[PDB]
């Protein structure tokens, strides 16, 4: 159990735009010792492999259940709109050493289950902001996903 995270996403087709909103993410694992976590998220347009675009929220101190309500938005016509995914991965910031991620999760091409579900959501939906709650995966899985 590493914990969830909601977001919503939303196209619009003409403009080419599509835009994440990081909600709130749940229950996330303790990555402090003797603590709790300091959360940020990353957000990773994605194609074929290649990190295409990076974005990332604030960081918030001290808490297992942060609100963020951050919105990021990424350029993406609408003949490619199909073949791309957004990671979003939840980590723990710490002021030295590498942030260790909690989990992750992907929309978009070649994604499953209830992540496929909010992608074909959003698609169906022209303009509409769809929000829904994902279950954080470990990184070493999704990673074998996405990887070349």
């Amino acid at each position: 159990k590493l914990g969830d995270i909601c977001f919503s996403l939303r196209y619009v087709p003409t403009a080419g735009k599509l835009t994440v909103v990081i909600l709130e993410a749940k229950n996330l694992k303790k990555m402090d010792v003797g603590g709790l976590s300091d959360p940020y998220v990353k957000i990773h347009l994605m194609q074929n492999g290649k990190r295409l675009k990076k974005k990332k929220t604030t960081i918030k101190k001290n808490t297992l259940n942060p609100y963020y309500n951050e919105s990021f938005s990424f350029e993406v016509p609408f003949e490619q709109i199909q073949k791309v995914q957004v990671v979003v991965t939840v980590l723990d910031y710490d002021k030295i050493g590498k942030n260790d991620a909690i989990g992750k999760v992907f929309v978009g091409y070649n994604s499953t289950g209830a992540e496929l579900r909010h992608w074909s959501d959003m698609l169906a939906n022209p303009r509409r902001p769809i929000a829904q709650w994902h279950t954080l995966q470990v990184e070493e899985e999704v990673d074998a996903m996405l990887a070349v």
